[PDB]
């Protein structure tokens, strides 16, 4: 019967493409960090305009979430930080137009049922990206060494 | 004559059955409904339609707690009496089952209605945690 990759097609029936699958699996729901090859692949695929839209529209709905789904925002800021300084130049221009989205994540606070503020990592992760996008002299170089 | 309750544009027999099994009401899922879901979970295309709906129903919050609760009882029946791939689907999505162990909610009356979602989510994790008894339970299902 079905094995390992057939059960992973549960998202394929849910209307997803290869680019939409791995960017969805990148911002997973466990304490695992996205594999760099997935972040590297997303950077290379961001050059294609068809993939770049599906990538950004996916992270758009992953960043506007709150509640117990704090791993939607924390991991999306991680891949978005990689796309900004490794992928297409439109990844920078896209964050400049949706700038007030990560600007509101500056105050993300979600406490789980144990007195632990899980949103603290989302605070420093969002404040760092804003400080990077507002430094064009720094941001331009960071995209140069990664070539 | 009473096909009128098929006001379901887009969904199929399997998708409507699982939605009617986890609907937001006081009606409890019956065994003849659960055994049909377990029977259809053996079929390939029917299996994904059951998991795709339980996925959208388990990931609910707010006052729609009855969608999450019934999806746990339905999933428990699919782990034991359903297909083997149902257990594989629960292993790859074992975190969605654990995130509901911290679920909390109470209606505007004062009673914590999330108390039942926790216990149902807890015993399901401990069920999959005991892989020895799992094959034992799936063996009796002859
Ligand atoms: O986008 P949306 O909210 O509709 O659903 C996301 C995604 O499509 C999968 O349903 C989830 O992954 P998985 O099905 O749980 O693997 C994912 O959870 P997480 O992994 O992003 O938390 C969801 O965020």
């Amino acid at each position: 019967m079905s094995k390992q990759f057939v059960r992973s097609a549960k998202n394929m029936m849910k209307g997803y493409s290869s680019t939409q699958v791995l960017v969805r699996d990148a911002t997973a729901n466990d304490s695992r960090t996205p594999s760099i090859d997935t972040l590297d692949d997303l950077a290379q695929r961001s050059y294609d305009s068809v993939d770049f839209f599906e990538i950004m529209d996916m992270l758009d709905k992953r960043l506007n979430d709150k509640g117990k789904y704090w791993r939607h925002v924390a991991k999306s800021l991680t891949v978005l930080d990689y796309l900004v300084r490794f992928g297409s130049e439109n990844c920078v221009l896209w964050c400049r137009e949706n700038f007030y989205v990560i600007k509101t994540l500056r105050e993300f606070r979600h406490e789980n049922e144990s007195g632990f503020d899980e949103g603290q990592i989302i605070r420093v992760k969002a404040k760092e990206l804003v400080s990077l996008l507002n430094d064009e002299e720094r941001l331009r170089e960071e995209r140069s060494m990664n070539t």
